[PDB]
């Protein structure tokens, strides 16, 4: 297992009235309180691609193969669209009829905002989770901690065929689900974060410095 962080930009508008004005919005942040519901208005062409992000969505046009306009569709926002659609300007995308929050995990930190007269072009950097299962078959070996900090490239299990190696996606902190065996010894642990003074198997007693 090893649940990772993805981040977007992207755009959604809404009245000034129904607005409430923040910097960012916590995994579950109140965004807007709607008296009256509201069909998000298509502002740019092209084929659609959904997102579900659990509670909220996600909506990207597309032209040819290049991403052309990225939409953000709040928790109680759901889809009018589907996968695939070609869609025009001033099209309803979503109905925004409750209460728009952020989902349960899913954040949209430092946000930048534009006024508009009558309403507000919000765009929104997002960060949420989603995890990845990988197989550990016998001739194989993991080569990093679990609950352990992870970058975009480092490898992750080593092999000797360069198909079968590991490489990670992007910043995502690792598990790992169900083991082969679980050895258990009656051993005492000590997390250190500097230099040992102390060989694997050396004959150690009470009052000794590791």
């Amino acid at each position: 297992r090893v649940d990772y962080l993805r981040k977007e930009r992207a755009a959604l508008r809404i009245p000034l009235s129904a607005w409430v004005e923040k910097e960012a919005y916590r995994p579950g942040e109140v965004l807007a309180e709607l008296s009256e519901p509201y069909l998000f208005r298509a502002e740019e062409s092209g084929v659609v691609e959904l997102k579900d992000l659990a509670e909220g969505h996600l909506i990207y046009l597309r032209q040819e193969e290049e991403v052309v306009a990225r939409y953000f569709l709040p928790a109680g926002m759901t889809p009018l669209v589907v996968e695939g659609e070609i869609v025009e300007v001033g099209q309803p995308l979503a109905e925004g009829k409750g209460l728009l929050r952020l989902p349960r995990h899913m954040t949209a930190k430092e946000v930048e905002a534009e006024e508009e007269g009558d309403s507000v072009h919000l765009t929104l950097f997002l960060e949420w989770t989603e995890p990845k299962d990988y197989k550990v078959a016998p001739h194989m070996n993991v080569i990093v901690p679990e609950g352990a900090k992870v970058q975009a490239g480092e490898k992750i299990v080593a092999a000797i065929d360069p198909e079968e190696e590991v490489i990670a996606e992007a910043e995502g902190v690792v598990h790992l689900h169900e083991p082969a065996s679980i050895l258990v010894v009656k051993a005492r642990v000590y997390p250190f974060e500097d230099d040992v003074e102390v060989t694997t198997g050396d004959r150690v007693a009470p009052g000794d410095v590791l």
